[PDB]
């Protein structure tokens, strides 16, 4: 099956196109190509600074009648500087305006860490520490629930929440809507078994981000581990007559995850979608899981003292 059922009753395509780091001059064509070759889920965020350009592509394909709005699954995320209850709606509305949509299929709290509101996405003190917000995440969640009730979003969820943070949302007094999704980093070097099992056991769908290990991350070092170049993964790919990237995308799919590889290269966008016609064996899956080394692409030193920093806990 190409979609997974969410706890709001909607179906979410298990493959989507990522857009973090997609240059604004290239992302419009990337999204157009993606839709042309079958993608029906785009992962966006205000902090990526390219939602207007993503929106241009979506709008053209809707106008062209290449795809109906009901067939698309568009995801965006509430940035850290908008956790205050009174800022949530405006942040969502700005994203809707940029994407040129009247609703989002899914809106995520991007990180559990709230930051001081202002123009800067990462407000810093004079010593380089991020400046936190005092807004309780449970209050941010209530504000997210209001978006469902106002028709701006069909589903709400969370991202980069650890198990205790997920539990805190699930245990919120007066909880109205459970989170539909937790979007987290996940790949063979950070397999996330514990957190995934917990989320799935609660009916929360997990989306795997950076499934290729984010080789274009700005802080990449030459000596870092590289999934795409791992000869063991290359060997599994060769056995199946697929590329290493295709194996890396298929892997989370077979764990009942959604996966959102990013590309702005038309040939790769197409390659990355050709993952529905082969199966990794259980042995392949266990072998890929065995490569776990708790290696994390996405975490910032500036945030490590924030009270809600998610990655101190084991999971
Ligand atoms: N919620 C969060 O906090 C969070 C954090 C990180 C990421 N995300 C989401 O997850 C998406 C994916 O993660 P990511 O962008 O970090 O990294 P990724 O999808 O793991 O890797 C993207 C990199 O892989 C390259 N690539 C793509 N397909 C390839 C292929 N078939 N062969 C070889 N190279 C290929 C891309 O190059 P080209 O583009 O040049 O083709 C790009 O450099 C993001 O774009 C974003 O939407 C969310
Ligand atoms: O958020 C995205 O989707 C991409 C930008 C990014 C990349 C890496 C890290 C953090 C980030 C935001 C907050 C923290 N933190 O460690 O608490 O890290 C944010």
């Amino acid at each position: 099956a190409s979609r997974i059922l969410l706890n709001n009753g909607a179906k979410m395509p298990i493959l989507g196109l990522g857009t973090w780091k997609s240059p604004p001059g290239q992302v419009t064509e990337a999204v157009k190509v993606a839709i042309d070759v079958g993608y029906r889920h785009i992962d966006c965020a205000h902090v990526y600074q390219n939602e207007n350009e993503v929106g241009v592509a979506i709008q053209e394909k809707l106008r062209e009648q290449v795809v109906k709005r009901e067939e698309l699954f568009i995801v965006s995320k509430l940035w850290c500087t908008y956790h205050e209850k009174g800022l949530v709606k405006g942040a969502c509305q700005k994203t809707l305006s940029d994407l040129k949509l009247d609703y989002l299929d899914l809106y995520l709290i991007h990180w559990p860490t709230g930051f001081k509101p202002g123009k800067e996405f990462f407000p810093l003190d004079e010593s380089g520490n991020v400046v936190p917000s005092d807004t309780n995440i449970l209050d941010t969640w209530a504000a997210m629930e209001e978006l469902v009730d106002e028709g701006l979003v069909k589903a709400i969820g969370i991202s980069n929440f650890n198990h205790l943070q997920v539990e805190m949302i699930l245990n919120k007094p007066g909880l109205k809507y459970k989170p539909a999704v937790n979007q987290i980093e996940c790949h063979p070097y950070l397999t996330q078994e514990k957190l995934i099992q917990y989320c799935q056991s609660k009916g929360i769908v997990v989306t795997a981000y950076s499934p290729l290990g984010s080789p274009d991350r700005p802080w990449a070092k030459p000596e870092d581990p590289s999934l795409l170049e791992d000869p063991r993964i290359k060997a599994i790919a060769a056995k199946h007559n697929k590329t290493t990237a295709q194996v890396l995308i298929r892997f989370p799919m077979q764990r009942n995850l959604v996966v959102i590889p990013k590309s702005v290269t038309p040939e790769r966008i197409a390659e990355n979608f050709k993952v529905f016609d082969f199966e990794l064996s259980s042995q392949d899956m266990t072998t890929l899981l065995s490569y776990n080394r708790n290696w994390r692409v996405c975490a910032l030193l500036s945030c490590t003292s924030h009270k809600d920093y998610p990655f101190h806990e084991e999971f």
